């Protein structure tokens, strides 16, 4: 990487004295040296930018991608809440109808279960005088 | 600017013939102009990637905002739905149970009223009988 | 570095005495570093503030990030909650039934036995009965 | 605010022109105005920076502070959870008891039941035995 080969031919690099040849090239070096950290800084800096916004767009994508579900999910809920509170008041309805049913039901059968028990002492006081008729018819003939 | 007589001395530089000295300030006005245009691209750079940078992580951080306002809202739907899947589950049973009684009660209802038929058809005919039993105890042999 | 150039003529600075173009050019040196120390350590702050800031918003970003995992995790307890304290109210319901079941076995029970005790009696009485009317007959030998 | 008089002596400023002293002071006035304006635009920057960090700050401080409270939340829903499991096994225990003391009752209830027919099949046969011991003393008697 001898600079001053690019800068100057032969011919006028023997007119200067070795000492000044060394003070230029060591100064055209230093420049140079900086131009080459300089590019391979900058090229660095580039690619690790890039590569640093391409891994949070990554985690934007997948937040978004989370929220998307996650609002789905709420509506699928929210549905799913709408049917159930629809359901538990006709199943309240229907047991408060059965509920009647079953006070008319136990009224019912008490008042049958009093009307045999009158008729049972019907039958009974019958049959008492059945039996009487029967035994008087006896005692004829 | 001519950083050339910084580097080399007066004399030193006055021995040069001035095709020489030309040769090397050009140059090295060269390599200085690319340098400060280094400098200047990748500052630029910096600034314009930083400024994106940032709005990507506004942009994910309102994500994850939205994010936590959904998933309050599901978790609340949740307990809202184990809490009425739990009266759902109840008030079946509670059916289950008052629709069983129910046709035990039909059921009970229809045997008290085959029997009442039976007792009042024996009734009449106990009257009817007892009516004859009566005729008869006046009859003459 | 003579700035002096700029502000005065020519003649005009020709004329000023070298000590006071000494004194002149000193000053605007001195208060030119000033300018470029005030420069140079905003720009130094500069750096510093947005360093801190930046370090915060990360430390809030983990904040947030704590503080989701960590309300997930009370809300998967709710959930277990809501559960657990529904078969807690369906067992003591089951428990009061069984408990008035209990009281009406053990009426029963008491009953069942006031009926057995009568029958022991009337199986000692009609005993001692049937022993009385056999020697009444056997007498009649 | 005559800035001319601190870097210059008196004898040195007799001997300026006046309007070369207005050329001077202008000048001066004007460079002492930039480091005025830099001290001014820091201070402002350096303010406002100061603001925006406070207020990033609450938010931090806000951010724990809900992590404390969610955190302390889920050590106590966690106990409670032991608590009410402690209490779900204790009725589970009397359920099972009671269970039990159900099927020894039935269990009782059968047996009182097999022994009460055998006390009715015994006292039949004393009572037949009665009746053909009364029916034999009413014919002898």
């Amino acid at each position: 990487a001898a600079v001053l080969q690019q800068v100057l031919e032969r011919t006028e690099l023997n007119k200067l004295p070795k000492s000044v040849q060394n003070k230029l090239e060591k100064f055209l070096a230093d420049q140079q040296s900086e131009i080459d950290g300089l590019k391979g800084r900058h090229e660095k800096f580039k690619v690790e930018s890039e590569q640093q916004y391409f891994e949070i767009e990554k985690r934007l994508s997948h937040s978004q991608e989370r929220l998307v579900n996650e609002t789905r999910e709420c509506q699928s809920l929210r549905l799913e809440l709408e049917k159930l509170n629809n359901q538990l008041k006709a199943l309240t309805e229907k047991n408060k109808e059965l509920e009647i049913a079953q006070d008319r039901n136990i009224a019912i059968q008490s008042q049958m279960t009093r009307t045999k028990e009158e008729l049972e002492a019907e039958k009974r006081d019958l049959i008492r005088t059945n039996e009487r008729l029967s035994q008087e018819l006896e005692y004829l003939t």
